[PDB]
């Protein structure tokens, strides 16, 4: 407790950790949430993951702060004990994003869309190491995505933010939607002040296509859910137009 305003509450199968929680998804990968303090509004949390490949970790997204960050690797440390390679960060937005210069003390090499890295300054973010681009298609161009193990990186169209990305865990049924996907049962698509409405569904929809086998779809503001996360966010993003 540990107990939001949105997000998901604590529930078995969770870990708290100093004042973030982790909940074990597969083998080799982890949900990692943070929560964010808005005075008048309360908790925000965030979800991320961490992925054991071979004998390094991988992390998609950083927690809300440098502080927060530090802390998940401090976690990594106590409950994994491998040396992370490298993270790769889903949009520039704080719940994403807040937390890269924790990473680059670290040592560990991060890897964020080129728009998210253009965009990050203007967002109140520093910027990732190095720059993934996609294809027209929206797979990663695979030159920049170097050794990145079983993470698949598809850019599925403007959405939440125009610089949305997603992730696919190879040889697991786990996708991550990042802030591009709600779950099911959602009332709404979060924030949209930086989203593109007109486009919006068809990229949720191409993120379903390009990780057809995954059943177990992750996301930044709600507990792992089914596909229904998928089509559901894809129905009310139809509404958007
Ligand atoms: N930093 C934040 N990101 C989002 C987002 O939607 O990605 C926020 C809104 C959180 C909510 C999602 C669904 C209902 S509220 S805040
Ligand atoms: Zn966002
Ligand atoms: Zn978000």
């Amino acid at each position: 407790e540990i107990r939001p305003t949105i997000g998901q509450q604590m529930e078995t199968g969770d870990q708290r950790f100093g004042d973030l929680v982790f909940r074990q998804l597969a083998p080799n990968v982890w949900q990692h949430t943070s929560y964010l303090d808005m005075p008048g509004f309360g908790a925000v949390a965030s979800n991320g993951l961490i992925v054991r490949d071979g004998g390094r970790v991988l992390v998609v997204d950083t927690a809300w702060t440098d502080d927060q960050t530090a802390q998940i690797l401090n976690w990594i440390k106590q409950e994994i004990n491998l040396p992370v390679a490298l993270a790769v960060v889903t949009h520039a937005h704080q719940d994403k994003m807040g937390g890269m210069d924790a990473l680059h003390a670290a040592g560990i090499a991060t890897y964020a869309n080129a728009l998210s890295n253009q965009l990050a300054p203007q967002e109140g973010m520093v910027a990732a190491q190095h720059s993934l681009t996609f294809a027209a298609n929206g797979w990663v161009e695979p030159a920049t995505a170097p050794n990145f193990g079983p993470l698949k990186v598809f850019y599925p169209g403007p959405g939440h933010t125009s610089d949305n990305i997603t992730v696919g865990i190879d040889g697991t049924d786990i996708a991550f939607g990042g802030c591009l996907i709600k779950d099911s049962k959602a009332k709404s698509l979060g924030n949209l002040g930086d989203a593109d409405t007109e486009h919006y569904a068809a990229s949720a929809r191409a993120f379903g296509a390009a990780f057809p086998k995954a059943s177990m779809i992750v996301m930044s503001h709600s507990a792992p859910d089914s596909r229904a996360a998928i089509t559901h966010t894809a129905r009310m993003a139809d509404k958007l137009r």
